[PDB]
């Protein structure tokens, strides 16, 4: 098909989409310290579920190689100093447990968990966005084969947070709308819960891309509630066995974008929180490191529709 | 002790986290001379229109974005050009290999190129680029480059416009005039500095700056060419010696091709070389902001040290 560019508000950049690139030729542990019964292997606990349970099925905890230090907020107050946190979300105790084996239930109690750590951490007014995210597979970054996810508090609002505030505010002033409320008519709808539902993004960074979104207009992940929990874990669940099958167990990352802690009431109206889901397909190149676009293979109306096929059965 | 740093250049903070290196983990061709039926259509060749060339610009056959759909220009048509670069007659040699005079031709070859497509309206930007080595990219294993010329100014342009400009309302200056004083010297040639940035994105990330205010890289001529080509050389020499062979990218970044008056004061172009060494995962992907393992004062001592 014709190659064609396009843009969303939310990444508030260009993608090129171009299917003939994929047709071009190419020349080329049982347990851990993660397992239950090892937690003394492993950096300080910060919570597990159930709470102060032996038998636990969830625990979040330090993480032992941290990216920022907790213990430089202080001087937090062209260089600063790297302080932040960075945790880790121990989803099962079995290592051979991934994530999309959990059940509905599991999956929305390692939901609240994150909602749970989020809220401890906003008490720091040094803190001005945390970012949720998954890692599974070698070529998706992960380095434990144990079910984990993980979190990083900034001192500051990184890239990404800053272009989805410009585009979405853009978006909002020329039409008086949120552009994720019109998810159903801006994007490729896939499967939808009772609060939820997900789609292939209409400017897609990545092929076979999947956001899910709140039905509801919702500024905050922390914000979930216990039914929404469920419920959302029901349709990553879907959308992570979907992607399992039909693209033959790649690996993935899942990155929830969420409102910066002291977020203005004036971007409120405009500020829509999600979870995008990024299927390991291949790497970048001189093109995208040096420009900040991407290409991608696959049109979403292409995926929303094979996705949509897709049987559990 | 991690960190975090800025760069008018980069106009975005990256983490410095030297800690995380500790952490465990569970884990001839189409393009060879005489084949040129095998390839799309030519632009031209070097020597100019010489059987014995030793480098050629060609249409890229699977193409990002299409030349023929220029009349047409949240959705504009897929125009633009994606063009070949091959390096070489030969398939086994790789660009670091090939002398300054040679390395300088295919740097001549880019400024021609862009010369050509700069005639088009329709163009504002174009990314050179390279891939060596399958991890950092690469399809084809014989040596190419490659050139990406967009109908709009992508976004690390304008994070860098931008980020230059407020560097340059702020003090009066051009960020990476000040190179010497700003960044970790590694080499220098009559005409330009090899530094690793302040703020490097990647680990042993670095740059090559020409030490004259120079806006746009097509403007260089045929004595920094060959300069550039031996700095080039080196570089990447020494990051084979130092890294074991690793597999790398190299990006030009250069001006867009309507930058205005108003903007050239602080306006510098630069080469960029990743070494491809780690991959990202869903922080980065998130955020848009790399952990950086090594800090540039690490690497720029190291880098001096090594000897070919
Ligand atoms: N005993 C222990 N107790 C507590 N914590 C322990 C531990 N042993 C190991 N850890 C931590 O567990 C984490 C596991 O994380 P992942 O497997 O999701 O990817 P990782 O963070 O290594 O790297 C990927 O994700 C990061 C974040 O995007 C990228 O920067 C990187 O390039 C990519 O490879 C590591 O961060 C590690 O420090
Ligand atoms: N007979 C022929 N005639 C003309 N051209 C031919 C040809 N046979 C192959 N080609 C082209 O030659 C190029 C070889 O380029 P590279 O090895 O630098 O990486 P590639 O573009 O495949 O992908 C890497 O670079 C891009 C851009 O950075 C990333 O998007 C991508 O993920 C990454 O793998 C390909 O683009 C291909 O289309
Ligand atoms: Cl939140
Ligand atoms: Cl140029
Ligand atoms: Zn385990
Ligand atoms: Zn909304
Ligand atoms: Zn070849
Ligand atoms: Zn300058």
């Amino acid at each position: 098909q014709s190659p064609e560019l396009r843009k969303d508000p939310v990444t508030n950049r260009w993608v090129i989409f171009s299917p003939a690139r994929a047709k071009r030729p190419t020349d080329f542990p049982s347990s851990c310290p993660f397992c239950i019964g090892r937690e003394q292997e492993c950096a300080p606990e910060l919570f597990r579920v159930p709470d102060h349970d032996p038998n636990w099925k969830l625990r979040v905890i330090e993480n032992l190689y941290p990216a920022l230090s907790r213990n430089l907020e202080t001087q937090s107050t062209r260089t600063i100093v790297g302080f932040g946190f960075h945790d880790v979300v121990i989803e099962s105790p079995v290592h051979s447990i991934q994530l999309s084996d959990i059940d509905p239930v599991g999956i929305g109690d390692i939901l609240i968990a994150y909602k749970k750590r989020i809220n401890q951490i906003a008490q720091h007014d040094s803190i001005n966005y945390i970012q949720v995210f998954k890692n599974q597979g070698a070529s998706a970054g992960a380095s434990m084969s144990h079910s984990g996810s993980q979190m990083m508090a900034l001192p500051v609002v990184p890239p990404t947070v800053s272009s989805r505030l410009d585009g979405t505010k853009d978006y909002f002033e020329e039409t008086g709308k949120c552009c994720l409320c019109e998810a159903k008519s801006k994007h490729f709808v896939i499967d939808e819960s009772s609060h939820f539902v997900s789609v292939a993004p209409f400017a897609a960074t990545y092929p076979f891309e999947i956001w899910i979104i709140p039905k509801d207009h919702s500024s905050h992940f922390h914000h979930l509630d216990d039914v929404k929990a469920v419920d959302l874990g029901g349709l990553l669940k879907l959308m992570l066995q979907k992607i399992a099958k039909q693209l033959n167990d790649p690996p993935y990352n899942y990155m929830i974008h969420t409102s910066p802690l002291k977020v203005t009431e004036s971007q409120l109206p405009y500020t829509h929180w999600f979870l995008q889901i990024v299927p390991q397909l291949s790497g970048v190149g001189g093109f995208e490191i040096g420009t900040g676009c991407y290409i991608n293979p696959v049109f979403p109306e292409d995926v929303a529709k094979v996705m949509r096929e897709v049987s559990l059965t």
